């Protein structure tokens, strides 16, 4: 599985259920993500807050769920990545 580490989950965002995802800026072109440790997840809403990034995985709508996915790293699949152009 052609996968690569673009970012990693740092700390659990506000109760909103967000997760601080620190990865390359190329993530702004991605759609889904992979939680190295549990299972694959999807992106619903993310944005670079100041000097960091907070990605909101699908389903995670509580500090509990988020915390569970805290500390693990995120992987990407070129399959989605853009072409040479």
């Amino acid at each position: 599985m052609r996968l690569v580490e673009i970012g990693r989950f740092g700390a659990p965002y506000a109760l909103k259920g967000g997760l601080r995802f620190r990865g390359e800026p190329v993530v702004l072109h991605l759609e889904r993500v992979y939680v190295e440790g549990h299972g694959w997840r999807a992106i619903e809403d993310l944005y670079r807050v100041g000097e960091e990034l907070v990605v909101h995985l699908a389903g995670v709508t509580d500090r509990t769920l988020a915390e569970a996915l805290v500390g693990l790293r995120v992987y990407a699949e070129v399959a989605d990545l853009p072409p040479l152009e």
